């Protein structure tokens, strides 16, 4: 029945949005299911398979959040610290009045989704943070942002003395059991890297950008993402450092109505209505700043999700610890976040 449920709910989306290829993974009671559809490459007629590498987009934030949780539990950082304590060069500039938790969770009060296009170099990055100056009451307003978690990410790599790409590929990925997850796809794996397809069905991949690795720059396979979901459902089986990191990412920090923000993960009381899952990615929540309130109801039974996108790829990831289930969907064309969320909802709810 798992296979038949995904065929009912995910398969039609390939035709509906002319998506070349898709990989849907389900984990239940420590049993993994992998469903593959279509092509990693239209021009090569190479099929999507277990070796196919997709761009995760903002699901990369979950790895950046896990890397921070690890660094905090090795004593390398505190989430009450300010960025200037590690990147000396910002060390009494006004960015050093925002703390790492506030960076991680988007409540600087003045960071947008993107850098400005003009910024590209390492010096242009450091200079934009040297010249960063306040706006909304720090800590009070959530606005989703690549530079913010991007800065948290870089600060985490500074506290670990290793550039960010190495923190993941030598430290975090091996600790999670991930064999084919990369910030940079090496030469021997380029044959498995899918093409993404833009809205003109042109084959494309992700463009270089400032602090792209920590905010949207991880590439993985379906087996690997199911391993990552496994880890989130069962952190007690992993090494102490990574287990503590994973638990750290599950703690709700504030609410923005029915969405609780954690470290990368969005958190909900379970069971959640569909529409509660949809509003987490409504334009209001994703693009416009919003004022945060303190957690009032600590949810008893929780569920977590995150969407991601580069211009050629779509990702969605969801897990419910207490039902011991989760789902990952990866596509090499963006479909609307709404459609990702709904199909997953029907598949998981139908398997109890
Ligand atoms: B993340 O995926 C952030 N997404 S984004 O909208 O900032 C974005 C989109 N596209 C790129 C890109 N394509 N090719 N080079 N770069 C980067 C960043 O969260 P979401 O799921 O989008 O809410």
């Amino acid at each position: 029945e798992i296979k038949k449920l995904v065929d009912q709910n995910f398969k039609p989306l390939l035709e509906k949005y002319d998506v070349p290829g898709m990989a849907v993974g389900v984990i239940q009671n420590n049993k993994k299911y992998e469903m593959y559809y279509g092509l990693q490459s239209v021009q090569d007629k190479k099929a999507v398979n277990s070796n196919t590498i997709f761009e995760l987009g903002s699901v990369s934030k979950l790895f950046t959040a896990t890397a921070g949780g690890y660094a905090k539990n090795k004593g390398k950082i505190s989430f009450d610290d300010t960025p200037g304590k590690y990147w000396k060069e910002l060390k009494n500039t006004p960015i050093d009045q925002v703390n790492l938790l506030q960076l991680a969770t988007y409540t600087s009060g003045n960071l947008a989704l993107q850098f400005p296009d003009e910024v590209q170099t390492d010096q242009q990055v450091l200079t934009f943070f040297k010249d960063w100056k306040p706006k909304n009451p720090i800590g009070e307003y959530r606005q989703y942002s690549n530079p913010s978690i991007g800065l948290f990410g870089k600060v985490v790599a500074l506290s670990m003395n290793k550039p960010f790409d190495q923190v993941l590929e030598k430290t975090i990925f091996p600790a999670l059991g991930l064999k084919h997850s990369y910030v940079n796809v090496p030469k021997t794996q380029m044959q498995n890297y899918a093409f993404g397809y833009n809205q003109e069905n042109q084959p494309i991949r992700v463009n270089p950008g400032p602090l792209d690795a920590p905010a949207y720059g991880v590439k993985s396979t379906l087996p690997d993402m199911l391993s990552f979901i496994h880890a989130n459902l069962n952190p007690q089986k992993y090494p102490t450092d990574i287990q503590r990191a994973i638990n750290e990412t599950h703690q709700g920090r504030y609410q923005v109505n029915t969405m609780y923000q954690a470290l990368g993960w969005e958190e909900f009381s379970y069971p959640a209505t569909l529409q509660t899952l949809l509003d987490s990615n409504s334009e209001q929540i994703v693009m416009k700043p919003n004022k945060v309130t303190a957690i009032s109801k600590e949810p008893s039974v929780k569920m977590y999700h995150k969407t991601g996108s580069t211009s050629g790829f779509g990702t969605y990831v969801v897990f419910i610890p207490k039902e011991n289930i989760g789902l990952v969907m990866l596509t090499n064309k963006r479909i609307p976040n709404e459609e990702r969320i709904k199909a997953a909802y029907v598949v998981l709810n139908a398997i109890k």
